[PDB]
């Protein structure tokens, strides 16, 4: 049973212990849900100054005397500005309301337009991650590795990239606990991350999985947690994706197969047909 | 007498020495004053169109001779935009003036939603301290320690948090102040804060609190300011939370309870009624 | 052939493998498809209302029954809330569509008004390449240097420049590869650029350069990619450029022109016009 | 005469060499230019609809036949969606171009409101600069150092502060140049500014200004530039400052007097009354 789950989430039940975070919530909940919560508060808060005009009297010309129906739509004609002209106000009162809801109408588009537009601008990256992970010699040193890709033509800027290590552990005073190490990569940081990009640890004598077989990481139950930030061109916003993998995920002696070549007539291509393609020695 | 309050305010008399500060004014004043000063704004600049008109003659249709009553409702109808078609402007300069008020009330209508958009994009990290620090040996050092736990169910990225010791020192010219240290952690940076997350500093011979007692601290009046900081997934939006200890608030030999554990059933759960619990050994 | 153009962008051909990316497409056609796409919309919805109208009966006074065309632009009277008081809805059925699309018509502009501001506010760095770099002495040592200059008036913050070498390298295990080494340079940081910035690698024996010439650069196919970021006052926002340089636009040996310098009358002066003006020393 | 003055702007004198730069001038020209421009194209566009209307015959309702001025305010109380109800549109040629009209009126809303909003969020740090600088023992070093105070009371998160020498220097080439040195700070970064902040540069072996004196320093023309950023809780944005020093504003010797200090009743208070006060020892 996998802790992190392929997408990055975590499979830990949360036992724990209406309005308490509400700005969060109408930027969380579903389009359907937050449509709705706009509708309902705008149709309540006519009916509200449809009884207000009613309290006031026949204040609604070539309204019918005492109809909600009628002073509810002459409300959202005043709240929304359609202004008609069939149905009017009479009196200060009434030409009071309407100062009064022309002004509610205005504030609830301002914050109809402030949420819709932070719900909005919550881009995603756009990012593509190896189905799996290898362990393979690279300049002298095995080698953990996986890759990204952009399925996007524009470039993300200042891209950071962690290879993050999760697995239990004992501490010399006998405590038994569960933390992170972010794995020293050769690349951390692109400048400019374009097209495809490998990531890897070079597992030195320094590396917390030094000597690690997928027996002893299965022991001490490890799962490796990728994270990719950046800026992105196409939004001028900061960008992140998340991707675990488990033990069953790692080709020990994989090598990914290039995904950057050089076509018959000269020019260079990228194929991303190839790129959760690995090799393996079969002996 | 502490100086920083548990919520990372400070209890510094600001001695010292209507818009000099009008945008930073404008985005802090309590929702109240804020509605107040737009509907202020919006009756002031509707009253001044009124005499406007009232000044060009009788040029309202259906509008009592001088009237500033009538003036004042067709140019909320005007501003607004609602145009009933009962109160209608005669002649070019109440046309001028109309041309010039949906304009004004286009721009007000843009300045009050930029306002209101500056002021909702301000979001909370969702974050809860403990209520207590310990200080115990981990990894074969005492070291001093507070956690953190998410509220939310989105994750922050690229989390950072600092433990900042703040106290009264001498220097060798024996020049007396209070300055700040930045405490080395075991880990400074989560790229993906999800759960909870136990703080520490080792407390080894480069530490600023390396050799001090409980006595020691308060003698040189020592506190602990704790920032955290991350993007936070729900919003697309840097957040940050505070939270300050106080010697009495520092528990020597305190071990923090597990929130992480494994139901019966054999799913991993976190338990945050466990979260401000702390073991001591009594003698 | 270069892979990396002048520009920045890359010449690699991406083989690869209607709202799939919806978001990011909105944002980044061009503006005439953009507002194509907004008056479609705007159209299709006004037709669509029309039809629930019509579906109701002669529910629309002055309209001529069963016309598509006057019920069309009774929609759009009321979507846009222009209410001119000719064409108004009879009934619960009508007057319910109408409250209806009053709501969609301020949806409507509040999704319109995120799109167009987040297209918006995406500003370019207003910052000048040098054409050519070069390498020459400086402070004792060979060096490669291009510079930068900034054609606006306001500052960027916190400024940062990577010099990117790309080549084309053989591990020890015989695998060839492409990969990015970000250079070295005396300055990376500028707290504030202002007006002329020179970037200098210096070539010791530790840069992936050294020893280098044009011939062993060309053999390993080296290209140079520069990324300027910072914060840029004029609009309180991150900002980025980029460049890249061949083997061809290095000239070995030569010195930039000073582009600052004293007027007669002893004021300090700034003459861009010198900005792409290498020496050389001619045998 | 100084480059840099106290506020950090430049005196170098920019030689060089309508729309060319449209996005940033609209945020950077005054509000009266803003406001005229945005007035400007508002009464343009209307024109050119009146025309339109003219050119399709007496299509306006109550219009006089061939008026532009009928037609213009018809225009007007169509694309401000006023709709009095007078000035009507008569068959499809009139009504199509209504529909375009309000289309027009919505988008221009959609890109003022836009425009006005990144004018807005450019929000300033609120934070003062000492008027000079003090180079004094701190520590057992001579310590160049400056201070800033915090003039609201909200704090500014991850707060980083540089001290910048701009000096003429000599390469051993025989090189004349000026150059940037981001000196070393005792701390460079406040996880939260509060209050105030002494900013101390030790002037040890390895300082670019080691064994240097007021008369050296004036002859490398030095000055200093203060940069400050952080994220500034009011706004939930990043802010900066700046300010820049001369060699006659270093008073060497120089003590800083504190400002905090203990009210008689015991309370801990800010006096930034005495903010700029520098005690000398007069021989
Ligand atoms: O790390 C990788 O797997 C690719 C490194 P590059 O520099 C190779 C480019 C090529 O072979 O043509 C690509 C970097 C990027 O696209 O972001
Ligand atoms: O630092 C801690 O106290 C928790 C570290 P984790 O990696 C433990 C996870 C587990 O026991 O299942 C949790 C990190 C996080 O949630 O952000
Ligand atoms: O690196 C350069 O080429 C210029 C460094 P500066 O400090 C020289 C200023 C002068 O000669 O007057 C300019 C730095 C900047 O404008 O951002
Ligand atoms: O650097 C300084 O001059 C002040 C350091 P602090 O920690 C002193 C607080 C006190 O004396 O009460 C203040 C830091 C801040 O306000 O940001
Ligand atoms: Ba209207
Ligand atoms: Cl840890
Ligand atoms: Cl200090
Ligand atoms: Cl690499
Ligand atoms: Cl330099
Ligand atoms: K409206
Ligand atoms: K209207
Ligand atoms: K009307
Ligand atoms: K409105
Ligand atoms: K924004
Ligand atoms: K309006
Ligand atoms: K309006
Ligand atoms: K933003
Ligand atoms: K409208
Ligand atoms: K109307
Ligand atoms: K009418
Ligand atoms: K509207
Ligand atoms: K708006
Ligand atoms: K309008
Ligand atoms: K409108």
């Amino acid at each position: 049973p996998r802790i992190l789950n392929s997408d990055g989430s975590s499979n830990i039940t949360r036992l724990g212990l209406w309005l308490d975070d509400h700005y969060h919530d109408l930027l969380t909940v579903s389009w359907p849900v937050f449509i709705t919560l706009i509708t309902g508060l705008y149709l309540v808060t006519n009916a509200l100054f449809a009884l207000a005009y009613l309290a006031c009297g026949d204040v609604i010309e070539n309204a019918r005397p005492g109809s909600f129906t009628d002073a509810f739509f002459f409300s959202v004609q005043t709240m929304a500005t359609i202004g008609y002209g069939k149905l009017i106000p009479i009196g200060p009162l009434a030409n009071t309301l309407v100062t009064l809801e022309a002004l509610c109408g205005m504030l609830g588009l301002a914050v109809a337009a402030s949420l819709i537009y932070a719900r909005f601008t919550r881009p995603t990256a756009g990012v593509l991650f190896s189905s799996r992970m290898v362990i393979s010699d690279f300049e002298g040193k095995p080698t953990l590795m996986m890759r990204l890709a952009n399925l996007r033509i524009e470039q993300i800027i200042e891209a950071d990239v962690h290879l993050v290590l999760v697995r239990s552990e004992i501490s010399q005073e006998g405590m038994v606990f569960r933390r992170f190490h972010d794995l020293t990569l050769t690349r951390s940081r692109s400048p400019i991350f374009s097209l495809s990009w490998t990531v890897m640890h070079p597992i030195d004598h320094h590396s917390p999985i030094y000597g690690e077989t997928d027996e002893t990481l299965r022991n001490s139950h490890s799962e490796f947690l990728v994270l990719f930030t950046g800026h992105h061109e196409a939004f001028a916003q900061n960008v992140h994706a998340r991707h675990a993998y488990s033990c069953d995920e790692i080709i020990w002696g994989g090598h990914f197969v290039d995904v950057f070549t050089t076509l018959p007539d000269g020019r260079r291509a990228l194929d991303l047909g190839k790129f959760h393609e690995i090799a393996q020695h079969h002996h």
